[PDB]
């Protein structure tokens, strides 16, 4: 029960310090681990153990207090989430809000607030309703007291009326590890572990799938992912949707598959039960041939008879983005016949617009997806030679 309890998204404009701050909190100064990153949504996890020193009472993420040297006491393990680049981060938030429990918005003190990407990240948090926010006013050592206060006022102006209006603004130097203890304390006070109902039907979004048996006992396929509801236990019988692809009359169909959990890895150790928070590795009895090479990435795991429906096509209530991040801002209306890229949970599929409606579109999916009515779907359009997020859609019945 010491695995990560909450996922904290790291957001903020490019180079404002997200990665440096993550490293300051996790204690990583070497190293790669990029091999476990998602491939649909490029999400990565970095765990840290929050501890409190009995002597000076200050918080840190190390077994030994950085301030007095005394041994600290375990408080809680958390996981910090990231994605490579602005677009990947925006897509992650819009498609996988269920994967975040809070966020640290990193704002550089030596640049006017808010920068373009800073505005869009807050916009995404606003859209998904994520209010457990902490603001890290980074690179504070690079500015004088006057400019630091001015930057502070700009941040206050910026967050007023938003989901971050009640967020603490913590001046720090992620690079030099200055005032980090105050930030760690803020994580405890502003991003508390939610009161989750461990008895709701389990649901895990698969991020990756492998065959962990050496090149060449032969162990079953492994599924790595995020539990977003309920819990998983060794011995549990589980169903995976959409499932295994097969051909019928020259077309591709998917068959949900059932298996059993043999092992569970979470927080760097094998456990008998896993929960929301951090990455969870699920050992199954599945033939490794079915999980090898991420064949099940994007699938959903649950208990038999308690999984969301599978869709071959989606009816979406569409909400186009009011973006500010090279011209090409004005988002052109979605047209019938257009092929868009959709991200829902950890699933990714191209979609053909087959019909238009009032603030709604009908899309035929290249690959079926497992999702619930009401779930949010990130919508991207290929502009030139790359995919750009243009909005999001809500699955309708
Ligand atoms: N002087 C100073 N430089 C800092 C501080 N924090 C980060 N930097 C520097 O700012 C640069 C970018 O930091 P980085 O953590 O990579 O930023 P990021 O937000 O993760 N970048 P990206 O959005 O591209 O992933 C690096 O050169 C880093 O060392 C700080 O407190 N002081
Ligand atoms: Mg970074
Ligand atoms: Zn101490």
């Amino acid at each position: 029960s010491r695995q990560a309890e909450v996922n904290i998204g790291m957001v903020g404009h490019v180079d404002h310090g997200k990665t440096t701050l993550t490293k300051a909190l996790t204690g990583v100064w070497t190293d790669s681990e990029e091999l476990r990153r998602g491939i649909t949504i490029k999400i990565g996890f970095a765990d840290a153990e929050i501890r409190r020193c009995p002597n000076c009472g200050r918080y840190s993420t190390s077994p030994v207090c950085p301030y007095c040297g005394h041994e600290t006491e375990f408080v809680r393990r958390v996981s910090f989430i990231d994605a490579p680049g602005h677009e990947a981060l925006m897509t992650t938030m819009l498609a996988g809000a269920s994967l975040m429990d809070g966020a640290i918005l990193v704002i550089a003190a030596n640049e006017p607030c808010p920068r373009p990407q800073t505005r869009e990240h807050l916009m995404a948090l606003q859209i998904i309703g994520q209010k457990n926010i902490i603001i890290a006013q980074n690179k504070i050592e690079l500015v004088d007291k006057e400019k630091a206060l001015e930057n502070y006022r700009q941040i206050k102006e910026f967050i007023e009326g938003t989901v971050a209006e009640n967020a603490p603004i913590i001046p720090i130097s992620a690079l030099h590890g200055a005032n980090i203890d105050v930030l760690v304390k803020a994580i405890e006070d502003f991003i508390p572990t939610p009161k989750r109902d461990p008895n709701k039907p389990p649901k895990m979004l698969v991020l990756r799938s492998f065959d962990v048996n050496k090149p060449g006992k032969l162990v079953g396929g492994v599924l790595d992912g995020s539990i977003v509801q309920g819990k998983l236990k060794v011995g549990d019988e589980i169903e995976i949707r959409p499932g295994v692809p097969y051909e019928e009359h020259g077309r591709i169909k998917y068959e949900p598959i059932t298996t059993e959990i043999v092992s569970l890895q979470a927080g760097g150790q094998f456990v008998e039960e896993a929960y929301p928070g951090g990455l969870v590795g699920v050992g199954t009895k599945l033939d490794p041939y079915l999980t090898k090479g991420d064949l099940m990435a994007g699938n959903v795991v649950g208990k038999p008879g308690k999984l969301p429906p599978v869709w071959d096509s989606l009816r979406l209530e569409v909400h186009l983005l009011e973006r500010v991040v090279e011209q090409e801002l004005k988002v052109e209306p979605i047209k019938r016949k257009e092929v868009l890229l959709l991200n829902v949970g950890t699933a990714r599929t191209m979609g053909l617009v087959t019909g238009l409606g009032k603030d709604e579109i009908e899309v035929k999916l290249q690959i079926p997806v497992c999702a619930e009515p009401g779930d949010r779907v990130a919508i991207s359009r290929q502009i030139g030679s790359r995919w750009r997020l243009i909005g999001y859609g809500i699955i309708k019945e």
